This record gives structure tokens, C-alpha cells and sequence, in this order.
């Protein structure tokens, strides 16, 4: 039993809700919140910009030190950093950004990072300003993640389409 509330159950382990991931994380304070990251951990917009703003830029400061030490992430890769005031940990995961011409096949690799954590709050990878089909991102999530994932969808219209088209 966990403290996530109001989710629709899609499969044994995948759940989905119309919610603002920022407001969800503050309420639940999950062990792991997923960020929709880029390889440079520059959290300028989309989910990343919103999560970083909620940390008063502390996420960005920590991220800049991480990049200075380690260099950029790989597309499809991840790193674990602090969750600041939002969660214990933030799993920064880089899905392909279609608006950069990145291979959509790397979306499965991106979701594989979730399997290293028993329970996660997350957005749909490569959705939003990363320019992938969110229905596809859900299909890949369900077919790749085996741990317990609570998916937050900001747009209510998109949330309803995700549910009604789900196979
Ligand atoms: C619309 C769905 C998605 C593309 C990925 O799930 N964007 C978000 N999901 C959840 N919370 C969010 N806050 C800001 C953006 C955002
Ligand atoms: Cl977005």
C-alpha cells in the first residue's frame, strides 16, 4: 500500500492520472520522481522547467555541478540526483527529443531506467515538447516498465484520450 490516490489502473503495475507532476510530488513526496531531462540537465521548459522552478533553482545548481564533473548523459540514459523539496530522489531520464531528430527507438531504453526503482512518480517520456506521440510513449511504458509506475498527465484532454485509446 502506498499514498498515491485517484489513479486509473492500466495494468498490474502501470497507473495513470490527470495531474500536475509538480503538485503531485509535493503532496506525495515519493521516493522517486522522474524528470523529463536532457543530456545537459538544462531544465529550461516542459516538465523539467516546472520541477526545477518548484525547487527554487536548486535542481539546476545541483545539475550543473553533476555535468561539470561527469559530462552529459546519453540519450536513453539517466542519473539519480536529489529530489530536493519534491521527493527523496529525482531520476533524471533522457528520452529522445523528436524535435532534435533523435531516434524514437531509444524510448524503450529510456523507460528501462525505471526498472531500477521499485516505485516511481513519472511523466510520459518524450511527450510534450520532446515531440513524440504520447499514445506511443504509453505503449512503450506499459511494455517496458515492470516496477510500479504512477504516470502523471498534465493535459486533461490528452489524459482522456490516453485512457480511451488504451489497449
Ligand atoms: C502532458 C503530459 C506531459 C507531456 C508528460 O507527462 N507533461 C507533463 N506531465 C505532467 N506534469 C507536467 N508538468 C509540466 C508538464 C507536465
Ligand atoms: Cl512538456
Amino acid at each position: 500500500v502506498n499514498s498515491f490516490s485517484g489513479y486509473l489502473k492500466l495494468t498490474d503495475n502501470v497507473y495513470i492520472k490527470n495531474a500536475d507532476i509538480v503538485e503531485e510530488a509535493k503532496k506525495v513526496k515519493p521516493t522517486v520522481v522522474v524528470n523529463a531531462a536532457n543530456v545537459y540537465l538544462k531544465h529550461g521548459g516542459g516538465v523539467a522547467g516546472a520541477l526545477n522552478k518548484a525547487t527554487n533553482n536548486a535542481m539546476q545548481v545541483e545539475s550543473d555541478d553533476y555535468i561539470a564533473t561527469n559530462g552529459p548523459l546519453k540519450v536513453g540514459g539517466s542519473c539519480v540526483l536529489s529530489g530536493h523539496n519534491l521527493a527523496k530522489h529525482c531520476l533524471h531520464v533522457v528520452g529522445p527529443n523528436v524535435n532534435k531528430g533523435e531516434d524514437i527507438q531509444l524510448l524503450k531504453s529510456a523507460y528501462e531506467n525505471f526498472n531500477q526503482h521499485e516505485v516511481l512518480l513519472a511523466p510520459l517520456l518524450s511527450a510534450g515538447i520532446f515531440g513524440a506521440d504520447p499514445i506511443h510513449s504509453l505503449r512503450v511504458c506499459v511494455d517496458t516498465v515492470r516496477t510500479n509506475v504512477y504516470l502523471a498527465v498534465f493535459d486533461k484532454n490528452l489524459y482522456d484520450k490516453l485512457v480511451s485509446s488504451f489497449l
